[PDB]
């Protein structure tokens, strides 16, 4: 990690620490930031999900908004990276927060499904498959 690349990360670790409640200028400039440097791509999926296992239940939602963002306007590399811990990082996070936020967490999956009206899922859809079938067993989903 040269100089250039630890300013940058550097730079998007401290935004992403200010993400305490639902920014919109906050969550589109760290998409903005995503889209410009890609070639940080993985040391910012690797801040997003560290952000989201150590923070408190209501800030792990707005970290993954800004994960949704990202993933919905930039889309590659960025739904790629993701989609390899999503089932265990969104598993987890419904686990240990409240149920208001479990009701946002499952509006946010279904528009995973389709998303902007392409008619192609956002992620894979092997992880897509194992967080209706945990949901379901969470009685959160409709059996089929």
């Amino acid at each position: 990690m040269d100089h250039d690349t630890e300013v940058i990360v550097k730079d998007f670790n401290s935004i992403l620490e200010e993400l305490t409640f639902n920014s919109r200028p906050i969550i589109t400039t760290l998409t903005k930031l995503a889209e410009e440097n890609i070639s940080c791509a993985q040391y910012f999926v690797d801040a997003i999900e560290s952000r989201i296992e150590k923070c408190m239940p209501k800030q792990k939602l707005y970290a993954f908004y800004a994960l949704d963002s990202i993933c919905k306007n930039v889309g590659s590399p960025y739904t790629i990276y993701f989609s390899r811990n999503l089932f265990n990082l969104y598993k987890r996070t419904y686990l240990l927060v409240d149920n208001t936020t479990r009701t946002k967490l499952i509006n946010m999956f279904k528009l995973w499904l389709n998303p902007n009206d392409t008619g192609l899922p956002l992620f894979e859809g092997s992880a897509l498959e194992k967080i209706e079938q945990f949901l379901i067993k969470a009685s959160a989903a409709a059996l089929e």
